[PDB]
């Protein structure tokens, strides 16, 4: 046998390991558009429940004419990186308009925020430094911290008492400079990061304080700012880093904005902006178009937030567990691996679909149904997903 | 003075001992499409000869006409990765497409290859595993080797003796699986990895080859379909990474292409693939119609390896100092930063646009001018940017 042979017998055998824990995902095909319901390649329509689509912006109208327009206004790729020739004006718009929204002096666009995050700790910390994560801060800000060389403290997840912890021992080892860092929204338990808390807890400590707003832009705070304006710190967050790819058009993109030194020394040394492609022309025009959306009328957010209402309500009343908060992302506890399968699948073949989370991804016993809402959707189609989330919560047991 | 108005005094010392050093990179904002030619704002047309548009395909109108047609088939964002909504039938097309064009089973789609790369080692690999690389692979490579618990090896560049070296060192260390990496050619002085010779020392040790193609699908080879088809190693590769953002449309997008049960794995634990972004519709649809073109026709790789011929000979007659080499790029030596920036400054009066390439984009003191050739350039106008290069290096003493 050959080691090269080898090396593929013990993938085949760690993916049939996987397939007998039950932890396989499945792709299902999409034959349409994202949008409140979408259809698989076998014609099975679905209202779709697990989409980050939270302002239907994905299919919007105005935002796909956008794109059509920079297509012939700027063309397909650049096929560059951005300090080559890689920058239109429209990425230069773009940084400005993102800046002003979100109450920063620049912004820094990336290829995704996956790629912000991974090319943000390295630049700006060094290992006199210390970064202090919520505990279950995303997985692309871990990468980012790990490929930094960064001095890691973790805090308890949301818990204020622990972050004090992390940031006396952070000084205590002699930490030149210190970064909170934190979601802004945790996609796992929709929980919003009490940023007014943080904010107040570094200032006593000096420490910055850095977010990941990819499930806020758009629509947290009055204005869909983000976090930080719904937690009344807008203006006073050091560094956030975000996505296009969810509340804000849904295709590709993401972005780091600060102070203007700190994004200065990001397009010189990050190594995803160094290193990978520019946005692609109309994903740029489209989020500019996004923009001017979202800044003309709060109608998208504000219809987000009463579809949020009425399916939190709903589920409370059925009788399921909800994990508690208002953010459009809904977890429902279902404890079991199992259960949540058999409800997720029991679901789609009631024309609902969701996706389920279960151990090793949380604890055991802290399996779920993530539902995400989204102003698509209109208040009957709610009450028909709501009605198949009761049958098939009497059918399980569940309520 | 508090530690968090310090950090910024930091950054902004370093920022300014960046601009002493001539390293500070400025961006030109361009007003127009990718092109053989482009304007900047200020109204400055020029002959672009810095892009990674190499088959010009980047604004050509079939290519930009199958991303109107995506757009308003499947619509602007998916805004899900690809596990939960983010599939549609566009992505399996593609990856099926890909997959026949490179020579393997099946192939993942990620938004960028420093995703994919980034994604690919901590996937496969464990810690009593070696990634073996050559010692100029790319950041990307670099990152994701990082992220793994793979034991790492460098081979000095392009040199085989060495890493029949590290192989041994590697086996005699202990390794269970041996990774052999490197770029398929080198971002930065346009090298062609030795695939044949790697290849037949990858056998003799059992060891696996993945090669990252970024600057060689489409054109490399006399069907275009990497440097493995160039080798005559062509069905012979473990792993290939690439990117959709050079020579296949330039917009946006990346891939890992290998044998089902690596493709499969990467779709069940890859970083990058479960928490970004799914490729944006209309990116997957004109990378289809991308391959179609070059499936049907090799025309455009080869006008590209034409005016490739007739610029190096070019700079050649002219007396410049140019890495060795055939590829499309052609590494123009000054070693100097500053004198990189004033080149690419009197060029660009003159009419040619070219970016100086310094620390960190490649090592202090081998600064340099990286030209690329494109299939969209006739010879008039490579002879016009032959001129431009002649006066502006008569000009700046450089020949």
């Amino acid at each position: 046998m050959s080691n090269a042979e080898a090396f593929y017998a013990s993938i085949r055998t760690e993916l049939e390991s996987i397939r007998a824990a039950g932890l396989f995902k499945n792709e299902r095909v999409i034959a349409t558009p994202q949008g409140a319901r979408v259809r698989t390649t076998d014609g099975r329509e679905v209202i779709n429940l697990c989409a980050n689509n939270y302002l239907g912006l994905s299919s919007h109208p105005q935002v796909i004419e956008a794109a059509h327009e920079a297509l012939r206004t700027h063309g397909f790729g650049l096929s560059s990186v951005r300090f080559i020739c890689g920058t239109q004006d429209l990425h230069k718009t773009l940084e400005a308009r993102l800046s002003a929204f979100l109450g920063t002096e620049d912004t820094i666009l990336y290829g995704s925020a996956f790629d912000a995050n991974g090319g943000l700790f390295e630049t700006l910390l060094g290992a006199e430094d210390a970064v202090i994560s919520d505990a279950l801060n995303h997985a692309s800000i871990i990468d980012g911290v790990r490929l930094s060389k960064a001095r890691r403290y973790r805090y308890q997840h949301n818990d204020m008492d622990d972050l004090r912890v992390q940031l006396e021992q952070a000084r205590a080892d002699g930490a030149r400079y210190t970064l909170v860092f934190s979601d802004g929204v945790f996609s796992m338990d929709g929980t919003v990061a009490r940023l007014d808390e943080m904010r107040a807890i570094c200032d006593e400590y000096g420490a910055l304080l850095g977010i990941d707003e990819c499930h806020a832009t758009g629509f947290m705070g009055q204005r869909g700012r983000g976090t930080h304006e719904a937690r009344g710190v807008f203006g006073k967050i050091d560094i956030i880093t975000g996505t296009l790819g969810k509340a804000l058009g849904g295709a590709s993109g993401g972005f780091t904005s600060a102070r203007k030194e700190v994004v200065a020394l990001l397009r010189q040394r990050s190594r995803p902006y160094l290193f990978s492609n520019t946005v692609a022309p109309a994903i740029v025009g489209a989020s500019i178009a996004v923009l001017d959306i979202l800044e003309a009328s709060t109608e998208l957010r504000d219809r987000l937030e009463g579809n949020t209402r009425f399916f939190r309500a709903g589920l409370d009343r059925l009788g399921f567990d909800v994990k508690a908060g208002d953010h459009p992302i809904i977890p429902i506890m279902v404890y079991d691996a199992d259960k949540a399968q058999q409800l997720a699948q029991r679901l789609l073949e009631l024309g609902v679909y969701v996706v389920g989370f279960f151990y090793p991804v949380v604890p055991k016993g802290q399996a779920r149904i993530r539902v995400q809402m989204s102003a698509l959707h209109d208040e009957a189609a709610l009450q028909a997903a709501l009605d198949a989330f009761g049958q098939a919560g009497r059918e399980l047991g569940l309520i």
